[PDB]
DNA sequence: GTTCGGTGTC
DNA sequence: GACATCGAAC
């Protein structure tokens, strides 16, 4: 893993430390952030680097190198500045997840970190650990994925940061070559409060920050790139979550173990549908992408709503809204399934057209950009629907 | 019950 | 770039 020079230079320009102050790089390896800070600001600081792998630790004689797990590390004194590129990844089984430690080690992480939620992430834990090691008024500058701005797993982290000091977020995007990650820079100071959102422009000279919006009373709410247009559209109709009960499909293991499900086609058997069967405005009932077949009438045994024709919205097609009416009522292995609430009048074909419209695609791309490769529930439930498509009596 | 990807594979 | 994970995780 190597952070591009223009990304490092941009983060160092945001970094601050008092003279003689303690500067720390977690997961430092050879320590590119300590070197860049020293070149820019001088030698009159106490430079420290923390690294877990003895093969990776290679710091110059002017920096103190510590062989330790940063997440379970207990230093004597706190730090004035913390900067760097933390490792990213979910801790779990090797067949599914990239971070592999003993169960007892993961238990030590869960115990240490109050923001740990769901599967969580290594970079979330690094963020909380760094804030806890900061002096009052201390500065943190990290480069992390943009996923923590919107996702539920990071709700406690967002609430934590809003409570501990003031936050600036700088959107970079996919700035790491051969790494599938949309990145942001977080500047945190352990004093004051509020959130500042920034866009960036890339030139040959580096990255230039452009102020987008300020949220002085930010309490840990989902972070979005709002405009005059997005606000206008949102108050034009009811939120989609107010009109529909939104459920997700049964998961692959539920189908695989179910006695009615077959691994091969046959008489009376029908394909279990995935996201590859869902298109803007229609459903492909013929193609099988899951490798699973079952009787259509037996679908209600996994989820009761599989027996009722309903609205299906896509989950893994990037940040966009792809919808279709499932007229036939098939078994689904993926996607959102929207069941109208009591007293809700709807026009299925008109609502599908609105959800697939270019106005809606632009709406979600403005707010959520490419933070995640999904349309999430929290994005979906906030989508505006006017009386022409769905009415609540 | 549903969430998430230094994505996974074409 | 297309076109989406899919199952271990809680
Ligand atoms: N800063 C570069 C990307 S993060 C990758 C580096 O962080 C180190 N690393 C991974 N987990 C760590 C941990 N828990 N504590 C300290 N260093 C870690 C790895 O050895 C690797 O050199």
């Amino acid at each position: 893993v190597e952070t591009p020079p223009e990304v490092v230079d941009f983060m160092v320009s945001l970094a601050e430390a008092p003279r003689g102050g303690r500067v720390l790089e977690p997961a430092c390896a050879h320590g590119p952030f300590l070197r860049a800070f020293r070149e820019a600001h001088g030698t009159a600081y106490r430079f420290v680097g923390v690294e877990i792998d003895p093969k990776a630790l290679d710091l110059p004689p002017w920096a103190e190198g510590i062989l330790a797990d940063f997440l379970l590390w207990e230093p004597g004194e706190a730090f004035d500045l913390i900067l760097g590129n933390p490792p990213y990844g979910i801790v779990g089984e090797a067949s599914k997840y990239p971070i592999h430690v003993f169960k007892a080690v993961k238990d030590l992480y869960k115990k240490a970190f109050s923001t740990w939620k769901g599967k969580y992430n290594l970079y979330g834990a690094f963020l909380e650990k760094a804030v806890r090691l900061l002096k009052p008024g201390g500065v943190l500058v990290f480069v992390v994925p943009a996923t923590w701005l919107v996702l539920e797993d990071f709700a406690l982290l967002r609430e934590f940061l809003a409570r501990e000091g003031k936050t600036s977020v700088y959107y970079l995007g996919e700035v790491f070559p051969q790494k599938k990650v949309s990145a942001v820079v977080i500047r945190f100071q352990k004093s004051g409060k509020g959130l500042s959102l920034w866009d960036t422009q890339e030139s040959e000279s580096g990255f230039t920050p452009i102020l987008w919006a300020e949220y002085p009373h930010w309490e840990g709410e989902i972070i979005r790139f709002e405009t005059e247009e997005t606000r206008k559209l949102e108050i034009s109709g009811m939120p989609l979550g107010d009109l529909f009960h939104i459920r997700f499909a049964a998961r692959s293991p539920e189908f695989k173990k179910h006695p009615a499900v077959r691994k091969e086609p046959g008489p009376g058997l029908v394909p279990v549908l995935t996201g590859r069967n869902l298109k803007p405005g229609w459903v492909d009932y013929e193609k099988n992408h899951s490798g699973l077949w079952m009787p259509k009438e037996r679908a209600k045994e996994l989820r009761d709503f599989y027996a009722t024709p309903h609205l299906v919205v896509a989950h893994t097609k990037g940040t966009r809204v792809v919808a279709a009416w499932d007229e036939r009522a098939y078994p689904w292995r993926e996607e959102f399934h929207l069941l109208p609430k009591e007293g809700v009048r709807l026009d299925p074909s008109s609502l599908v057209q609105w959800l697939n419209s270019e106005a809606m695609q632009k709406h979600v791309r403005t707010l959520y950009r490419d933070f995640v490769p999904h349309l999430t529930l929290r994005m979906l439930e906030r989508l505006p629907v006017r009386r022409e498509y769905g009415f609540h009596t």
